[PDB]
DNA sequence: GATCTGGCCTGTCTTACACAGTGATACAGCCCTTAACAAAAACCCG
């Protein structure tokens, strides 16, 4: 959930307000992620779609 | 003295005889955050 999440919201999150650095934008991002699968699903099931098709 | 040579002189052609090591520059991994979802040999009583 909060990892795909993450990759998907990496071009606003990142372009907007990224943090101190890299490490520290990402953990709390995937933090918020995995605090908000209710609505962030679907990157995961892209996710697992990739993973079944490789 | 003509016509011969072998003696000598050139006159090429073959194989050897060092380029590896120096400072500076440039990229590619490779650890560092959470994070969740899947994955995983190992094994007990089943």
């Amino acid at each position: 959930a909060f990892f795909l999440f993450c990759s998907e919201y990496r071009p606003k999150i990142k372009g907007e307000h990224p943090g101190l650095s890299i490490g520290d934008v990402a953990k709390k991002l995937g933090e918020m992620w995995n605090n908000t699968a209710d609505d962030k699903q679907p990157y995961e099931k892209k996710a697992a779609k990739l993973k079944e098709k490789y």
